[PDB]
């Protein structure tokens, strides 16, 4: 059934232009918000959709939106979770913070 599919998401281009552009994985975002790959999939799909808090922090869980390699205009203030930032400033001690996909 058709009509039990979804694109009204929160989960679209917006965010999925750009969490691709920090090239960080499926099984990484779904840490980022409690949840697992298999849920993150299961929005791509329209199959599922997150809930307020979790709407409440996409609009949070990469500082920002909205960007391929190539959109220019793009003019919105940086948005991030504190847990998002500040306890992400880590491993602090080595460059660039020595993420999983580096």
């Amino acid at each position: 059934e058709n009509a039990e599919l979804e694109i009204v998401t929160d989960y679209y281009k917006i965010i999925k232009t750009a969490r691709e552009q920090l090239g960080i994985s499926q099984q990484q975002l779904a840490q980022k918000l409690k949840v697992s790959e298999n849920i993150v999939k299961r929005f791509e799909s329209g199959k599922l959709k997150p809930t307020i808090s979790q709407a409440r922090q996409l609009e949070k869980i990469l500082g920002i939106k909205l960007v391929t390699p190539l959109e220019n205009n793009e003019e919105s203030e940086k948005e991030f979770d504190d847990t998002g930032l500040t306890l992400g400033d880590v491993v602090n001690i080595k460059e660039g913070k020595k993420l999983e996909h580096h």
